[PDB]
């Protein structure tokens, strides 16, 4: 419990990797807020990201919808088996039951337009770690929030992984 006393002055929690930014006591950001996306199926990536569009979970759908309306909200995407980067969006449309894509299924409430920061197939092992404990220190969920620090970390980590492959 070192980042939830990491504190400014006024006693307000702060992000221990940008310390201008203020989190709630859950680590996260009023203005910028993390989703991780677990993808079992490649031909659904695949179609998200030639058509950016993504499917919202039921379990999961009114947290989302409540942060698009308060914040930027993104989704970074791993791979289900392996925690492979996929990449990362920024949602751009809030729930919408009529345009979902063709892999969803019952457990989902409706669709959401995204636009891709970065699109990427690649193994970064601390990605995994991260996903790995991203839970209380238990394997990610599909569809939960992650504290700000762990969304700032994993774009940071796609982004430097994609910028070494080309080198």
């Amino acid at each position: 419990s070192r980042a939830s006393e990491h504190r400014n002055e006024k006693g307000e929690r702060i992000s221990m990797i940008n310390p201008r930014v203020v989190l709630d006591e859950n680590g996260i950001s009023h203005r910028s807020r993390y989703f991780i996306m677990l993808c079992d199926n490649e031909t659904a990536i695949a179609h998200a990201k030639k058509t950016s569009i993504w499917a919202v979970k039921k379990d999961s759908s009114k947290r989302i919808s409540d942060a698009y309306k308060k914040a930027s909200v993104y989704f970074i995407f791993v791979a289900q088996q392996t925690y492979n980067a996929l990449g990362y969006a920024q949602v751009v449309s809030d729930l919408n039951s009529t345009e979902l894509p063709f892999w969803s299924d019952s457990s989902h409430a409706g669709g959401v337009r995204i636009k891709w920061i970065k699109t990427c197939n690649l193994f970064s092992a601390e990605i995994s770690e991260i996903v790995s404990h991203m839970d209380h220190g238990s394997e990610a969920r599909d569809g939960m929030e992650m504290m700000y620090d762990e969304g700032s970390r994993l774009c940071t980590l796609i982004n430097y992984a994609i910028m070494k492959r080309i080198g």
